[PDB]
This record gives C-alpha cells, structure tokens and sequence, in this order.
C-alpha cells in the first residue's frame, strides 16, 4: 500500500552529528525550508505524525494537518541523547551502522523501536503520509530490503510492504571540488 514516509528537516544535532531522539530539539532554519519545499508537492492524502516537535513543525510547513502518534517517534537514545558520533563506544557505532541489535543505553532497544513502528503502519487501511524520524525511515526501508540512508526532509513513497515506489529531496547536497 501507499505510504509517504517524511524525515523531518534539519536540527542543529542532524547537522553536527549528535545523536537525536527524543530529544525535543527545533528545526533550524534550513530545516524549515525543507519543510516549507514539501507544500504543495506531496499528495493530499490523510496525514499522521510523530508528536515530537520537529516532526509537528515539518507536517505544518508542508501543509498539513496531522494527528500526533507517539508510535512515530524516533528511538529513544537514553544516555546517548546528543552524544557524538566521534566518541561514541565503537559497540553502538558498529550497531547503529548496521542497523541491528542494538539497545541504547538507558533507551528503546531496536526491538522494541521497530516492534512499534512496523505495528503503526499495519494499522493503516489507506495510503497516507507519514511525518517521522530518520531512524523510523530507514527501519522500513530496511525490512524492504534497503540501505534506508534518506537526508532531512526528504519523502519517500513506498508500496509496503514490497518496494519504493519514489524519492523525494533523496539526493545530498551538492558537492563542489
């Protein structure tokens, strides 16, 4: 079935390589206008969020109305709310790349992240639009066989459970040398 899934906009942590979850953090300025480029382009259809801000403020910009579901959030980090990826236990970097067995800290195991997330979208009888986290993205992207790699306000429609279907903003930034 149709679901578009939104990775929020920019957050200053996004940008410097922090790790985000349930952290309340805003969008920066850059990640509004992320937001703000979605208006009008994704497809009208009905509309569920994470209720964490950024993911609120992402919906809103882009036109849309939704209903708040704490289902959506991003992992809860625990004791790795903002710690740098730099310095990170090389056992939750390997982790986190992977994208498997990995129970943050003080946090939702992945488990239990994706337990939720994938029980969500079971629950929907009609293509919608999702707007969510990184981690939620790429959890789907995985299962459908997928890197999941998607930057700040992006949009990817997906005919779940089997493929992607489009890709929206998915390429990076421009890259001069």
């Amino acid at each position: 079935m149709e679901l578009w899934l939104v990775r929020h906009g920019e957050t200053l942590w996004n940008r410097e390589g922090r790790l985000l979850g349930w952290t309340d953090l805003p969008l920066t300025a850059e990640g509004e206008a992320q937001a703000r480029r979605l208006k009008g382009a994704l497809p009208s259809l009905p509309a569920f969020s994470s209720d964490l801000l950024r993911a609120r403020r992402t919906a809103e910009l882009a036109g849309f109305s939704p209903r708040l579901y704490p289902e959506l959030r991003e992992i809860h980090f625990g004791a790795l709310e903002g710690a740098l990826w730099e310095t990170l236990d090389p056992r939750y970097k390997e982790a986190l790349l992977r994208f498997q067995g990995f129970h943050p800290p003080g946090g939702e195991s992945l488990s239990a992240f994706q337990e939720r997330v994938f029980r969500f979208l079971e629950g929907l009888k009609a293509p919608a639009v999702l707007f969510t986290h990184g981690g939620v993205v790429r959890a789907v992207l995985r299962a459908l066989g997928e890197d999941g790699l998607v930057p700040p306000g992006s949009a990817v429609a997906v005919d779940w459970p089997r493929r992607v279907l489009v890709r929206l903003a998915m390429d990076g930034e421009e890259a001069t040398g």
